């Protein structure tokens, strides 16, 4: 069957692990354990196609971000995640995109910009700002909550549909 290699990147604490765990395991991780590099695999049907998702959950913490570029160059599509209540994580996005362009050696890499923690009221990044950033990259913007599950499937499946247009 078709395998899609997805990689989730973004600043420490924005909810990369929680998103992935909600998608694959259907529960919300409330605690914060910083990731080094973890892998998840799951067979799913997306738009009628049975396929295998291989998801790399990467470190956001600079202290844990060793050899991240190595694990990443194998990725086919990337979720670039920031948190809507963390302005710095949004500002950090451009540098994750640059890293991806480097590891893939291409300006045309399947990506989705994800604004996570949309269940939270302390918003400092407005939807329109994120829409504009995504538009400049030529990619979708989707808001998610790993807590409520809002947009979680949408984000990952959209990433798959982006790889498919590639
Ligand atoms: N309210 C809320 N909290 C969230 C959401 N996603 C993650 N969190 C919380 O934010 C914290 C960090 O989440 P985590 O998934 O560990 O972040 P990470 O990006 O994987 N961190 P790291 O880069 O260090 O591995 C946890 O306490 C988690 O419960 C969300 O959508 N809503
Ligand atoms: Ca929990
Ligand atoms: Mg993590
Ligand atoms: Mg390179
Ligand atoms: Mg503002």
């Amino acid at each position: 069957m078709t395998e899609y290699k997805l990689v989730v990147v973004g600043a420490g604490g924005v909810g990369k692990s929680a998103l992935t765990i909600q998608l694959i395991q259907n529960h919300f991780v409330d605690e914060y354990d910083p990731t080094i590099e973890d892998s998840y695999r799951k067979q799913v049907v997306i738009d009628g196609e049975t396929c295998l998702l291989d998801i790399l959950d990467t470190a956001g913490q600079e202290e844990y971000s060793a050899m991240r570029d190595e694990y990443m160059r194998t990725g086919e599509g990337f979720l670039c995640v920031f948190a809507i209540n963390n302005t710095k994580s949004f500002e950090d996005i451009h540098q994750y995109r640059e890293q991806i362009k480097r590891v893939k050696d291409s300006d045309d890499v399947p990506m989705v910009l994800v604004g996570n923690k949309c269940d939270l009221a302390a918003r400092t990044v407005e939807s329109r700002q994120a829409q504009d950033l995504a538009r400049s990259y030529g990619i979708p913007y989707i808001e998610t909550s790993a807590k409520t599950r809002q947009g979680v499937e949408d984000a990952f499946y959209t990433l798959v549909r982006e790889i498919r247009q590639h």
